[PDB]
């Protein structure tokens, strides 16, 4: 049983060459910046990390957070598959508490890693790889909490904008070699989403459906407008650095590739999602938005994880990836006038994309661990 | 002017690494077999090659043949763009004479190369690369000569079957390391096509439209049926060797890749052509068959040329290639309910695919020539 499962979760050929592997050992973490709310939260996270026993490995801490976040959001998706129903109030509380636990466990893992001298490139790759999956669930859970499914175009834009900003942060890191935090960053966004779930508990759908008298727009559209405002601010900071901050030869990226090369990958993901949405004869996204977001979210998360790998290995990005097979199944089916029900194809695309993501992640983590002679979830 | 044109016909990165280049020098031509009509034709070709002066380089001989073949077929396409009209009789004669000149010039180039001690890997790569382009024009010219445009499904099958058999011959060479000639091969097929053009001169459309009394099928369908019969025979010889003749480790190909890997490339070409045909709302192939065959013919010829390169460099085949961009343009347009007229897109796809083919061929030939310090069309 263990032999068949192990063969299932690794690709037949190793994804990284030995030369990238050697170059990965030379990586040194560099960040430059400070968010607005981080210094107040620093005292809590410094207190919290001291209470954690020294035998818990970093990669085990992050995955506990993600599992809590996944389970609470999947339960919420189970209650509200079209994002139009009202869930029991405790489900939003569970997501609110789950995200708070996630944020607290995430922010202490690198501090714990330093305290126990277990900082390693596996931990850094695993963290950003875990953050990439969690972000998909955060934007989906938020959209359910605000019932954004009644306005699919706003739901489509906001969910894919959030994944694109998170991708752009790693794109900025791929260009400049340094993770740069803005004035409004992950800390403020996550805290705002936690507070938003409690107003959804207190006021429900009637509160969210009320009209803002001065603008004659529904208040429910305001977080989506906040997402627009956030997108301009976040893109402006990243793109200034994208055009001026290339550390490679002749101002290229650190890998020596064109500064526009990551755009093609995330652009293809967003474009495929937009074509399949606007061409669907059965209005697949409007009837099944959570299932749709999860399908393309796993595709987007993997493409982000390849960018993290491309950063960590100082390698080019190949546009051709198996992650696009799932969207292509949806794409080919809709091309033949939906000969199979797109809902069935979407489930097929979901299951494939999930397993393909898991197969990649397990194979990369095991390969790095075998090279460094460390265990992923246990400190020696 | 020369600098801008030179930048246009080469890719920014060299298509072959130095290690493939070194391995290319170790290649030694091996063939095993004899066609039925070749020994009678051998005396003519041995006589003909002795009349050629020793200063004409091999690669210059092949390209003169191809240019004659291209010009006569393109003129025929110009007179009969839907393959339903009747051309002047001299145009079929010109194609008949042009193909006869082609065959005679092709068959003597390697004999001339041996006589002048100018045999080189550039010549072998250029030859099969030239044969791959010529075959597309031969099947198209044949279909015009027999007016197969009145039965598009037969026209589609026969043209793509011929390209697939030619691909399969190189696939067989990629598997077994040796070019193997059948009892019915290129010599018999080309001579049969030459004779067929003269009956089209003598009898015209009324002859070709006459019914075969015993079968109650039109006689015009018989060459297409001959193409079916030829396909079974040719595939049977190639596929027996494909399953038993792998010289690589554990019976794999000589490059160590799966024996099914070339199938995906030619399969994708044939499948894309079939999807675009059956989905076209304007019946693009039925109104414009020659333009359609030329578009996908250049795509197919390039994919064949990559297989020759993959053979000559002992390398794997990458499925991702720029050759598919042109078909994808047709494919994306038809997906959006033909927002642009597919005929305009087909011209765009033709021009792109032609230039992309020419760019690849010029870049590969110049790269090999620079490494071997030889000139492509001149003997020192
Ligand atoms: C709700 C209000 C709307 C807009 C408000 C303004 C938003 C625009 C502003 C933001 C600009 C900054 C870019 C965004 C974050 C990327 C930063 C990054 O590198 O990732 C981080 C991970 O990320 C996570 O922790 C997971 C993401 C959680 C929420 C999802 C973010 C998408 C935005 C959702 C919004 C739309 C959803 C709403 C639905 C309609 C880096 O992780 P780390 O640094 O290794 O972690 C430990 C270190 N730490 C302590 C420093 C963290
Ligand atoms: C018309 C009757 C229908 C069917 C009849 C039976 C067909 C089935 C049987 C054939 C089985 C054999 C496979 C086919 C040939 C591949 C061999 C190869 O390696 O390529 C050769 C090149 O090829 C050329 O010279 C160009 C091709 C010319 C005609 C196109 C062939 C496609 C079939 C069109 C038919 C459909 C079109 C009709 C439209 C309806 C190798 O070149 P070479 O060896 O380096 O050249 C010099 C050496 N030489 C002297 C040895 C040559
Ligand atoms: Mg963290
Ligand atoms: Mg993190
Ligand atoms: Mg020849
Ligand atoms: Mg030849």
């Amino acid at each position: 049983t263990g032999c068949v499962l192990n063969k299932l979760f690794q690709l037949p050929t190793p994804p990284l060459s030995r030369h990238q592997l050697k170059r990965l050992e030379e990586h040194r973490y560099q960040s430059a910046g400070r968010s607005l709310l981080e210094p107040l939260m620093q005292g809590y996270w410094e207190w919290l990390v001291r209470r954690v026993p020294s035998w818990i490995a970093p990669n085990l801490i992050t995955i506990i957070g993600l599992s809590i976040n996944i389970c609470t959001t999947i339960l919420l998706v189970f209650y509200c598959p079209t994002a139009t129903e009202q869930a029991p109030l405790w489900a939003y509380i569970a997501c609110a508490c789950g995200l708070f636990i996630y944020q607290s466990l995430d922010a202490i893992d690198g501090k714990q890693a330093r305290r126990t001298n277990s900082s390693s490139p596996l931990g850094e790759l695993f963290d950003h790889g875990c953050d990439s999956l969690s972000t998909v669930f955060v934007v989906l859970g938020t959209c359910i909490a605000v019932q954004l499914g009644t306005n699919p175009d706003w739901m489509f834009f906001c969910c894919f904008a959030g994944t694109f900003m998170f991708y752009c942060a790693h794109w900025q890191t791929y260009v400049s070699g340094t993770l740069r935090f803005g004035i409004i960053d992950v800390t403020e966004v996550q805290i705002f989403i936690i507070i938003m779930h409690l107003l959804a508990v207190i006021g429900g759908p009637p509160f969210w459906q009320s009209m803002i008298p001065v603008l004659n727009i529904q208040m429910k559209i305001f977080p989506a407008l906040c997402t627009v405002a956030g997108t301009i601010f976040s893109c402006t900071n990243y793109f200034r650095v994208i055009f001026t901050g290339g550390v490679g030869k002749n101002g290229s990226t650190i890998a020596g590739t064109s500064v526009l090369s990551p755009f093609l990958h995330i652009g293809s993901v967003i474009t495929l999602a937009a074509m399949i949405y606007k061409k669907s004869a059965v209005q697949l996204f409007e009837k099944h938005p959570c299932l749709y977001i999860l399908t393309f979210g796993f595709v987007s998360a993997k493409i982000t994880n390849k960018l993290v790998v491309a950063h960590m290995t100082k390698s080019e990005m190949h546009l051709h990836d198996t992650a696009f097979i799932g969207p292509a199944l949806l794409f080919l089916d809709q091309y033949f006038n939906s000969f199979i029900d797109e809902y069935i194809v979407l489930w097929i695309a979901l299951v494939f994309s999930f397993f393909d993501l898991i197969r990649y992640c397990v194979s990369v983590c095991n390969q790095i661990a075998s090279h460094l002679h460390i265990h992923v979830f246990r400190i020696k």
